[PDB]
């Protein structure tokens, strides 16, 4: 698997990417909060966004043109998404009263970083363009690059207030958990910037900016992400936690959940009553009754369904826009989420 041996080479050029960033001796104590932010929050994930671009660049360009620059370049832009996820993640876990983070405890909890990290997340974000400007001002993709890296951001922020909409604290919320609006906050808020985003980088260095092409890779991978983000609700309640490194928290939190969404479509109304009364509050009790109104309705199960039939939609839509991209850019992505 192209992403299984990749994995080690890009997390090792992690040391250059803080050396570069980490360097006017007044500011020397930011600098130095600055690395401990990179340290803490952008490494211990999959990286699979980030080794989409180095994977999709090594499948896109010609071998004679991957020397050592354009080999570096492709996992500083790896890297860069990479740093917008871990800026999204640590602002994220504030805003849901997360409690852990990919096996650790969210940077906002710790001792004295507390409402501080709103600052630290930031400062991932302006990473991205430093290293941009740092490596690739004088390609001709570097604009496309950066437009791309912030329309990705007001994707996903577009896509979490919508989240945020969808989910008003106190609030008995059912009437709102629709597959329509599922879907729309899905699509922005994870699936533009988790898949279109490093493919999208990856075609772009390759000099492939066509908007057929890329509108035609979109809609491979927005799809993708819809999968992706009903899995991520799935594991969340369901999710064995070692894995997963983190703790749900979207029952809890009143979320637009799948699964609920899922549940409003087969609950009796005695069952949407159950669901009414629990749904949405901090009780242990309440919660652990909505788990056993998932489990009594075979939620596993309909999303185990679910992931087959997706994946050979996914697969059917690869058949279909793939062209002229070679198949095992998208085959690679799908292997890892499947
Ligand atoms: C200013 C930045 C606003 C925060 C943006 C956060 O964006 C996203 C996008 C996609 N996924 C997440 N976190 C996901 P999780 O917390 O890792 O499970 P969630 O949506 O289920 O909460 C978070
Ligand atoms: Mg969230
Ligand atoms: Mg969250
Ligand atoms: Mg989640």
């Amino acid at each position: 698997d192209v992403y299984a041996q990749e994995k080690q080479d890009f997390v090792q050029h992690f040391s250059q990417i803080v050396r570069v960033l980490t360097e006017h001796p007044e500011i020397g104590d930011a600098i130095a909060r600055l690395k401990e932010v990179l340290e803490y929050n952008a490494i211990g994930g999959k990286y699979n966004r980030g080794l989409t671009v180095v994977v999709a660049f090594r499948e896109l360009v010609e071998p004679r043109k991957q020397d050592a620059d354009s080999l570096q370049r492709a996992w500083t832009v790896g890297w860069c998404v990479e740093l917008l996820q871990a800026f999204f993640l640590v602002a994220d876990d504030i805003m849901d009263s997360s409690l852990t983070r990919r096996g650790q405890i969210c940077w906002y909890q710790k001792p004295g970083v507390g409402l501080d990290a709103i600052n630290d997340a930031n400062l991932l974000e302006a990473c991205i363009y430093r290293l941009l400007k740092l490596y690739c001002r004088e390609q001709p993709y570097y604009l496309n690059l950066i437009e791309l890296f912030l329309q990705s951001s007001y994707q996903t922020e577009i896509g979490q207030t919508l989240d945020l909409l969808t989910a008003p604290q106190g609030n008995v919320d059912l009437v709102r958990f629709t597959e329509k609006r599922y879907k729309s906050i899905v699509k922005y808020k994870t699936a533009f910037y988790s898949f279109y985003l490093p493919i999208a980088a990856a075609m772009y260095m390759a000099g492939i900016d066509g908007e057929k092409e890329h509108a035609n890779a979109k809609k491979i991978l927005l799809e993708m992400g819809e999968f992706f983000q009903i899995q991520d609700d799935y594991l969340d309640l369901f999710g064995d936690p070692s894995v997963t490194g983190k703790i749900g928290t979207d029952i809890q939190d009143n979320k637009c959940s799948w699964l609920v969404v899922q549940c409003l479509q087969r609950a009796t109304p005695e069952q949407y009553q159950i669901l009414k009364e629990n749904y949405g509050q901090k009780e242990a009790e309440k919660v652990a009754r909505v788990k056993a109104l998932y489990e009594e309705l075979d939620l596993p199960a309909v999303f185990l369904q679910y992931e087959e039939d997706s994946y050979s939609h996914i697969m059917a839509l690869i058949e279909q826009y793939a062209a002229p991209l070679p198949p095992a850019v998208f085959l690679g992505l799908a292997r890892k989420i499947y």
